[PDB]
């Protein structure tokens, strides 16, 4: 279960200091680049929000909104079961809250999780939008778990540039809004 992650997060993300904190960002990001390398998205946006929560947003197909063979939505399986989206449930387990916003085929979806991965209600259709297809994940890391919940902008920029090195024609932006004015870096290549 997700309790195993909270009991021994070191066996899942290496440590719960600054290193482990930033690792949470990379887990969600890698799912976006997986999608980019599959298809399927010309930009990945990473935003450090004012409340020290992280948003990771892509322009991919959008996380599947249908029922999983186990009898709960595929969105929920990805974020609540370990054992597509490796690391997503780990991030969910170690966050105070997390929500996923999905836009698929002109309809927008959302689901919220709290207290280490407990679903708040269920997956919901919000209503039709003109927005492009994509998945957006916001989460606030659990401060009772991490030694520090204070994201380094420099560390994120260096590692996202590295993730951009992997990619052709997809643009990775980092935004810090903590932060009286929106500070940001952009990386894109090329061939
Ligand atoms: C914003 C980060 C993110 N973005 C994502 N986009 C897709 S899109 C997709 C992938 C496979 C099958 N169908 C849709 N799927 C995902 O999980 C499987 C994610 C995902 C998971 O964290």
């Amino acid at each position: 279960g997700l309790e195993a992650v909270r009991k021994r997060p070191g066996m899942y993300i290496g440590s719960t200091d600054s290193r482990g904190l930033h690792h949470l960002v990379y887990e969600i990001v890698d799912n976006a680049v997986d999608e980019a390398l599959s298809g399927y998205g010309n930009e990945i946006n990473v935003t450090i929000q004012k409340d020290n929560s992280i948003c990771v947003a892509d322009s991919g197909r959008g996380m599947p909104t249908g029922m999983h063979a186990s009898g709960i939505p595929t969105v929920e399986v990805i974020f609540t079961v370990l054992h597509h989206g490796v690391g997503a449930s780990v991030v969910n387990a170690l966050s105070k809250w997390l929500e996923v916003h999905i836009v698929r085929d002109g309809v927008e979806y959302m689901e919220r999780f709290e207290d280490g991965g407990k679903p708040v209600g269920t997956l919901k259709k919000i209503g039709k939008t003109k927005k492009r297809n994509g998945t957006s994940v916001t989460f606030l890391p659990d401060d009772t778990i991490f030694s520090t919940t204070n994201f380094s902008y420099e560390i994120l920029a260096e590692r996202l540039r590295e993730s951009a090195f992997l990619l052709k024609g997809v643009k990775i932006t980092l935004t810090d809004e903590r932060g009286e004015e929106p500070k940001e870096e952009v990386f894109h290549y090329e061939e």
